């Protein structure tokens, strides 16, 4: 009926997980009532909804702001930043969803005066996008070199205690 | 049902005109198409806006998605990854990515492919367009390879959908 195939140890099923999150924790809220997709683990990301199929991270994740009908929230159309997320996830698939040093240089300063990367509000598309992203780069970091970066992991726990849930599958940091 | 609407002078529609025109040639009932303020499109009770919505569900209806991303030769990432670059840019070319297009295309037929056209094709044909449009003819030859590619996408995809003026 509704089923959205992901990968352990992915950063693109990440976000696609983090989205179902941020939509059961943003969009849809205490609402019972809403079904959510059977998920799971093999090898590539397929989802099935109805009698269509879906393929890869992008034309999954438009399937689900599709069904959720959750575009508006993401993308902060409220704003007037919709281009402006699109902007940011966009060069981070660009460049294979890593980040350079000079990277997390512009991006803590960001932080420094930003609750979230991209909005003035609440988290956006975008901060599910670098969360997952900056996971791993995080995870590994000495003590020494994490507080060179405090904006950043200022940034980053608050999006662990507000839209991680049900979905989630990586580890919580400290 | 079914009518996209889209904006004179912009890149963007041009690049969905394109995708339907590259839809009928390629991979062949289409959309009543209109010229408003702003991107959306009308599908059944479903109303998506902008470019990538849009371009998405065009994609899912016209089940075109192994075409427009060679899922063939396995360059859906390739392909993905040259029109997010693109877009992220704004739909501008710095006058080193030309040097680079130039160069990629005097060995290939198209930027990604090595087949037939993908979406990346469509992408930049739309955004070079006007550059090349007011290129003097002494720097157009400087860029020859990609005036040759150029005129292959508009002489094989531009058809009923595009509002582009034809070059030379």
């Amino acid at each position: 009926m509704c089923v959205l195939t992901l990968v352990q140890d992915d950063v693109k099923s990440d976000i696609l997980k983090l989205v179902l999150d941020f939509i059961k924790a943003v969009v849809v809220k205490d609402d019972e009532k809403v079904a959510f997709p059977e998920v799971r683990h093999e090898k590539k990301i397929s989802f099935q909804y109805k009698d269509k199929q879906y393929k890869e991270l992008f034309c999954t994740l438009y399937a689900i702001i599709d069904i959720y009908d959750c575009y508006n929230e993401l993308f902060n159309e409220d704003e007037g930043k919709v281009s402006e997320n699109e902007e940011f996830i966009f060069h981070l698939a660009s460049d294979k969803f890593k980040l350079k040093q000079l990277d997390m240089k512009h991006l803590n300063d960001l932080l420094c005066e930003k609750s979230y990367i991209v909005s003035n509000r609440h988290a956006s598309i975008v901060d599910i996008f670098y969360f997952c992203s900056v996971y791993k780069p995080l995870s590994e970091m000495p003590a020494k070199e994490r507080v060179e970066i405090s904006h950043i992991y200022r940034w980053f726990l608050h999006i662990q205690e507000t839209l991680v849930g049900k979905f989630t599958t990586l580890k919580k940091l400290e």
